[PDB]
């Protein structure tokens, strides 16, 4: 029921649709009664370290504009001592919501936001960045279309990757093993050591070769592979981006 300019433009605010430290997303329509997320950060108490962090993942959100739809819009923004005024595009539901609220998915479904995981994360690594903490709350779903809201530069656990408990250590092979998760939940709706109760049981689990990770016989035998080589625990025996790409999974239906 208010107002706000964004490089001398107005944005009506519908709602606001998350809060936090010290940021927040309301859903907004421009004078065109266009809808968008505005992402606001208050830098109050925000000390150099963080701003740079800060500066850098807009500098790459900005650039990888150019050479991916499946990066989420940065159509503007606006940025000063006391805050930062992101306009991007506005988002259906994340993916976590999404499987949150979904009782079972459809084979095709799955197989197509894998292609687009594939595709955003692909991306990133060709710029030399690892995210290296992928999430399905990362990720958002725009008129059918799965995008990469994040880059990690700016449960939790349950997507890690043994190579981040051992630790020198990180390699774009760990954002394999966490897609993996993915896909894994999207597969089996559960990620693979979601049964272990406690987290240092669950932290033993992820990093112990003793322990044998389940899959299930389920129709696509595609699927099952891709699966067995996204979890291999050692980062040189994993599967990598580029490989996942030409697997016949993504590639034949
Ligand atoms: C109506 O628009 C939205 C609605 C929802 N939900 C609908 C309500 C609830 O049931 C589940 C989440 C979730 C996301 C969006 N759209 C968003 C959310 C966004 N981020 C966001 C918003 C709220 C809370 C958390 C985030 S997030 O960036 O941490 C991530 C979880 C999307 C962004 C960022 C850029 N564009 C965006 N579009």
């Amino acid at each position: 029921f208010q107002s706000m300019s964004v490089k001398g433009r107005i944005y009506s605010i519908l709602k606001q649709i998350g809060s936090g430290g010290s940021s927040k997303v309301f859903q907004v329509l421009n004078e065109k009664k266009q809808i968008y997320a505005i992402k606001y950060v208050n830098l109050e108490e925000a000390d150099n370290q963080t701003l740079d962090s800060y500066r850098n993942e807009i500098a790459y959100l900005n650039k990888l504009q150019q050479h991916s739809d499946k990066i989420i819009r940065l159509y503007d923004y606006e940025i000063t001592d006391q805050y930062i005024y992101m306009v991007m595009e506005c988002g259906n539901i994340d993916l976590n919501s999404w499987l949150k609220k979904k009782k079972s998915i459809d084979p095709w479904e799955r197989k197509s936001y894998w292609k687009n995981m594939l595709e955003a994360v692909h991306t990133i690594h060709q710029h030399g960045i690892v995210h290296s903490d992928l999430k399905p709350a990362n990720f958002l779903i725009v008129d059918g279309m799965l995008k990469l809201i994040d880059f990690g530069i700016a449960g939790t656990v349950n997507y890690m990757p043994p190579e981040a408990i051992k630790d020198s250590k990180i390699s774009p092979k760990s954002d394999v093993w966490s897609l993996g998760c993915i896909l894994y939940y999207m597969t089996y709706g559960k990620t693979p050591f979601q049964q272990i109760i406690n987290q240092i049981s669950k932290l033993h689990a992820i990093i112990d070769p003793n322990h044998e990770i389940e899959f299930p016989d389920i129709p696509e035998k595609d699927l099952q592979d891709v699966l067995k080589c996204c979890l291999k625990r050692d980062p040189k025996q994993r599967i990598s981006i580029p490989e996942l790409l030409a697997h016949p999974y993504v590639q034949i239906q």
